[PDB]
Formats: structure tokens, sequence, C-alpha cells
């Protein structure tokens, strides 16, 4: 039940990834996070039914670093994932992503759906318009906006002192969980996925302003399993509704007692969700 550490060489570079589980192949990654062999709490439930490939992207963990900023783009990321898939001699696999990882899932589908058995898309949006919605913490109309800007800026500073980083991370987590009890319990689970500054900066400064796949989603024909916490304050629930409506063969699963982290906030229901993607 341990995550295996792997290094794979491809024509597009060397990548570190972690394997756990038996069953159909499922790729899991995030747009700006790095993992270790503790695995990840979003990826872990899938290991009950899938062979899960938890990938460190360019600039993450022990994968190769980027020689140019363009290597961080979602398009280039998909090309990297496709090279990994090919190097594993896998014809088709699933892709599962949460939040920014969910946006990456949508781009995988629009660029290369023929390589995908399905997508699983959590707490995401089909365009940049989530950050202009008054129910998002990223929107200036939202009461939390000013505080969140301050927190994000401080967390993105490598000079921020340990005690301050600890406090800010706690504050962020509490905003991101419906139940304080569920947060405390989630912290006992093995986890990894530290923010990668290079990749976050690229998303915020370059990728975000051009992000919109709404029209292309109408031509995504693969099984698409969309989910979101009812109380998510990052990409509000309506944006998952939009995704599920636009994709012809999509389903939508609502997590009524979850904010941003249904996979640990409603473990039993999330397990049922995983089973239902098969």
């Amino acid at each position: 039940a341990m995550w295996t550490t792997n290094i794979i060489k491809t024509p597009r570079g060397k990548f570190e990834y972690f394997l756990k589980g038996e069953g159909p192949p499922l790729c899991v990654t995030h747009l700006y996070s790095e993992y270790n062999d503790n695995g990840n709490t979003f990826a872990n439930p899938f290991t009950d039914h899938y062979s899960v490939y938890l990938v460190n992207l360019k600039g993450c963990g022990n994968s190769d670093s980027a020689k140019n900023d363009s290597e961080y783009s979602m398009t280039e990321t998909i090309k990297d994932l496709e090279a990994i898939r090919e190097a594993l001699y896998i014809n088709k696999w699933g892709f599962a992503g949460h939040s920014a990882g969910g946006m990456l899932a949508l781009v995988y589908a629009t660029e290369a759906q023929e390589s995908l058995t399905k997508i699983i898309v959590g707490g995401a949006a089909a365009s940049k318009e989530y950050a202009s919605h008054k129910d998002s913490i990223y929107c200036s109309k939202n009461v939390k906006f000013n505080r969140i800007v301050s927190i994000m800026n401080a967390l993105n500073d490598d000079s921020t002192v340990q005690e301050e980083r600890k406090a800010l991370s706690r504050e962020w987590a509490l905003m991101s969980f419906y139940s304080e009890e569920k947060l405390e319990e989630a912290l006992k689970l093995p986890n990894s996925g530290k923010t990668v500054g290079n990749r976050l900066n690229y998303f915020r400064q370059v990728e975000y302003k051009d992000y919109d796949v709404r029209q292309k989603l109408k031509f995504v024909k693969i099984p698409s399993f969309i989910y979101c916490g009812k109380h998510d304050v990052q990409c509000p629930y309506i944006f998952s509704c939009e995704i599920a409506n636009l994709i012809p063969n999509a389903t939508l699963t609502k997590f009524e007692e979850s904010n941003h982290n249904p996979f640990v906030e409603e473990i039993d229901k999330f397990n049922q969700f995983v089973n239902d993607t098969l």
C-alpha cells in the first residue's frame, strides 16, 4: 500500500512519478505542485480501483527543470504527459485533477481526448471567469479578497519566516474546509503537494489571462466526471455546473458537506464517486 518512486526517461525529458494501485491506468497531477512518496490525498482514493500515476511535472521534485518559461504552459504540460504515457506503452489512460489540476484535465481533453479513457474534474472552471465571480475569494467583490491577496503574496515569498508560513497555511486550510474536525483528521493522513513557485507564477502571470475552453468543451466526447464541494470558495460550484453542462457526456456530483477538499471532507461519498467512474 506504499507509493512507488519512479524515474522515467522520455524524448521530452526525465520525469519523476509515483505509482500505487491495481486496475486501469489513471494519471493524476496538479498544475503547480510537487509530490513525494507519501502520495496525495486527492490521488489516494483512486488507488482502490486504478493504477494511479502521480506525476511530478517539469520543475517539480526530481523531474527535469525548465529551460524556458513556455515549458510550464498547459499545452506543453499535456505534451509531457503524452510522452510519459507513450514511454509507459499505455495506449489510453484516465486523467484526474482537482482545482487548477481540474483545469489541466479540461485542457488534456481539448488537446488530446483520443488518448483519454475519461477525465475526472474537481472544483474547477472552464474559463478565467471564476476569479471575477463574487462568490470567489479571488474576486474583489468578495469580503475575503484583501486578506487572500495578502496571504498569497506572503506564501509566494521564499523569505517568509517559518512561524508566519505555519500560521498562514493554517488560516488558508480553515477557510478551505467545511468542518474543523475533518481538517484535523485529514492532517493525520499521508500527503504531499507543495506549491511550486515557478509554475504558480507562470499560471498567474501568463496562463490565467488567456484561459478559456468553454466552446471547445462542447466537442469533448469522452466520459467526464465532474465534482465540486457545495461550499467551495475558490472556483464556486456554478463553474462545475457549467463544465458538466457544456461537455456532452458529463456527470456532476455535488459534495454537500465540503468546501474545497471533498476527497478528505466526505471520504465515504468520495470513495463511492471513485467507484462510479469505473
